[PDB]
């Protein structure tokens, strides 16, 4: 697949659609969550798109590579560390980051797994704190969706 | 993947959580269904995992071999084709599939696609339309959800 798509939902008010288009030998999320509040919002690609129990049922970052949690732009990342989202005044974040290490087939395909958008920002694994470097102290998983082949 | 997971949701009260499992070389598919009328229904693997239109973004069967839509046991038939569910009187259907030609992995992978229980009997490609040769007449669909990776 070259094409995925992913539609995020949660028990609150937190809503939005990704795209994934497979560009070469990066990936180009697109897509816009809303109903957030203002400010910077943990993005990743959880292991399991297991959503019988919501969004906890995702598991953990999707980490093949067994890192440690890092921002997007680090070389010791999880593969689905993809940073942050930023919703405006509004609470709408409009989503547009090109990822090197999260792909649409082969082994760190994320096809089956679950987009997952957090309460608190993604402190990038630099908070001097032993959560920093597992999760980035994102919190809560406020809206979720497994990714899916889209046309 | 060797487990998959979809949990079954719609705009009614269908819903249901389907389990995949590769044994051997075969997959396993078990699950229940809730919520639906007495009788057979409809059950396919839908070729997109594509729910920003409710189930109607799922696209038609899987059908890479492209054949004409049949039942589970024909030859002639499409790699989403799994027959039909049964719901007793007070709306439970136990599935309970083994099937060849689905798989977690690999080309006829289901993994990212999306798993539709629909209104109607399917008449396994058997009803003498040409609707029949396309969905089994099998109707609308109730409930859907994208097939993700479980643990
Ligand atoms: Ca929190
Ligand atoms: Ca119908
Ligand atoms: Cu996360
Ligand atoms: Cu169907
Ligand atoms: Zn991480
Ligand atoms: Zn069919």
């Amino acid at each position: 697949a070259t094409k995925a798509v992913c539609v995020l939902k949660g028990d609150g008010p937190v809503q939005g659609t990704i795209h994934f288009e497979a560009k070469g030998d990066t990936v180009v999320v697109t897509g816009s969550i809303t109903g957030l509040t203002e400010g910077d919002h943990g993005f990743h690609v959880h292991q399991f798109g297991d959503n019988t129990q919501g969004c906890t049922s995702a598991g953990p970052h999707f980490n093949p590579l067994s890192k440690k949690h890092g921002g997007p732009k680090d070389e010791e990342r999880h593969v689905g560390d993809l940073g942050n989202v930023t919703a405006d005044k509004n609470g709408v974040a409009i989503v547009d980051i090109v990822d090197p290490l999260i792909s649409l087939s082969g082994e760190y395909s994320i096809i089956g797994r679950t987009m997952v958008v957090h309460e608190k920002p993604d402190d990038l694994g630099r908070g001097g704190n032993e959560e920093s470097t597992k999760t980035g102290n994102a919190g809560s998983r406020l809206a979720c969706g497994v990714i899916g082949i889209a046309k």
